[PDB]
């Protein structure tokens, strides 16, 4: 990366938002996955959209890979630089602009975290629901189409993103829903805001994000309950789903996860395969909704609810750490997760089968899931240095994904594609599919210089 290229960087966002250090460079070249680090050539640091732009034109024009970065939480390698190039971190961008209690909408720029967000929140009656166990990023949880405990009765973040700030990968800035806009529904033209929700930084730069808000709930009750098998636990989800109690978190966690939880976090739950949950309403619907969830449960052999302000701060805390609960099974240990998501008559099948495949295996694997959503995760640790070991995980993590095909799901309910699920696309949307996406890719990013080597 030339000298002259780098001078023309720091004419834009100024000497100290600039680094060509190697260190700073390697903390940027991962994220959370054992995806192997690949450091970006420079990482820049932009004050504003005018220089998110600028430097986007400059390296889009130079024939420079742009890497956007976030809070580095993805699990699917997004942010690695396999082909070099400049990272853009856009954390220093972190304002809450145009909150509209009265609209139930709020716009935030990349800084902003869901924590920073609930906080400035606090006292307006209102909240943002799409809880990612990580501090991440709003505008990378809008980039990567993240979900969370929260989903299953407050959705996605696609169903939560009204409109989005785009830099496109020459420079050009785009609203996809319009300047300014937030309205609950529209007809109007082609949908683009869905476009780049979910798009991982393959078709530009999310500068901001306007946010769908939602109403407190009058009254809370979290508890868990655990069940004699993994069958049990996810038959009674089945048939909550399925007997429509709107549940507000519906969790999994096999007894492995349990155990694990328990030893990060000092919760004391019974070591098995557990349903954590929670519910919201008043008073009468919290009390219709117990009972008919409790009987659902009791016909599947679930304990009596051991029900818990600080103690579901404690709870979901430790849901929301159970990645890194996880990790601490085999320390110095790295992790790649399965995401598969499948129609939710087929997700007794497929969890039980993927337990089995776990213990007919040499591998340790957790598993934690937004069952509700008829998803789950395979947290499967790994030896940085066993090459070996390794192979048996993808192995294991792709024969997974295709099972999940098999059942017409989807290989990824929530995490992306990044660097580790492209086969797996391939396989799902099949040949017109992908050359549908990447024709889209074409159109928006002409040099294939926008994150290269993500997704498609
Ligand atoms: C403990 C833990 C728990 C998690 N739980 C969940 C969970 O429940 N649900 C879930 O969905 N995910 C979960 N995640 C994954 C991760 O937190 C999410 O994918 C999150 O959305 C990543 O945001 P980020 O800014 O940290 O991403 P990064 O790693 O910085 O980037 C992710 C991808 O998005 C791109 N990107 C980032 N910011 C932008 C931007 N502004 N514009 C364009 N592209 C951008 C990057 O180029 C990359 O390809 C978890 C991760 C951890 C470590």
């Amino acid at each position: 990366l030339s000298q002259d290229f780098v001078e023309a960087l720091k004419a834009v966002v100024g000497s100290p938002h600039v680094s060509t250090a190697s260190a700073v460079r390697e903390q940027h070249g991962h994220d959370e996955s054992m995806h192997r680090c690949q450091p970006p050539d420079a990482v820049v640091w932009p004050q504003n959209v005018d220089q998110v732009s600028r430097v986007a034109s400059l390296c889009y024009n130079q024939g420079v890979p742009i890497i956007p970065f976030g809070t580095g939480t993805g699990v699917e390698g997004g942010v690695c630089a396999v082909q070099g190039g400049v990272c853009i971190n856009l954390t220093h961008m972190d304002q809450i602009t145009e909150l509209n209690t009265e609209d139930f909408s709020v716009v935030v720029e990349p800084g902003v975290t869901r924590k920073a967000l609930n906080t400035h929140l606090r006292d307006s009656g209102l909240w943002f629901p799409v809880d990612p166990g990580a501090d991440a990023s709003l505008c990378g949880m809008a980039a990567t189409g993240a979900s969370g405990t929260n989903a299953v009765r407050y959705g996605t973040m696609r169903d939560n993103v009204i409109n989005l700030e785009v830099v496109l990968p020459d420079g050009r800035l785009l609203h996809t829903a319009g300047r300014g806009r937030h309205y609950r529904k529209s007809a109007a033209g082609y949908n683009l805001t869905g476009l780049f929700v979910g798009s991982e930084g393959t078709l530009g730069i999310i500068t901001s994000t306007t946010l769908r808000l939602h109403p407190a709930p009058e009254a809370t009750v979290a508890a868990t309950c655990a069940f004699p098998s993994v069958q049990a636990a996810v038959d009674s989800t089945v048939q909550i789903l399925q007997a429509a109690v709107p549940v507000a978190r519906i969790e999994f966690l096999d007894d492995v996860m349990m155990d694990a939880c328990n030893r990060h976090s000092k919760l004391n739950c019974p070591v098995a395969p557990t349903l954590f949950l929670e519910f919201h309403g008043s008073q009468q619907t919290l009390a219709e909704q117990l009972q008919r969830t409790e009987a659902i449960t009791q016909d599947n052999g679930g304990s009596h609810f051991s029900w818990a302000a600080e103690k579901r701060n404690e709870l979901w805390a430790a849901r929301h750490n159970a990645w890194y609960a996880a990790l601490a099974l085999s320390p110095g240990s790295k992790a790649y997760s399965t995401d598969v998501c499948v129609p939710i008559s087929r997700l007794p099948e497929i969890l039980v089968e993927t337990k089995e495949e776990i213990k007919a295996s040499k591998l340790t694997g957790a598993i934690v899931g937004h069952v509700g959503d008829g998803n789950f995760a395979c947290i499967l640790l790994v030896d940085p240095d066993d090459a070996e070991e390794q192979r048996r995980v993808k192995a294991f993590a792709e024969n997974l994904g295709r099972r999940a095909l098999a059942l017409g799901g989807t290989c990824t309910g929530e995490h992306g594609i990044g660097l580790g699920k492209r086969q797996l696309l391939q396989e799902e949307v099949g040949p017109v599919g992908v050359e549908t996406m990447r024709q889209l890719k074409n159109t928006l990013d002409p040099r294939g210089l926008m994150n290269p080597g993500k997704v498609l």
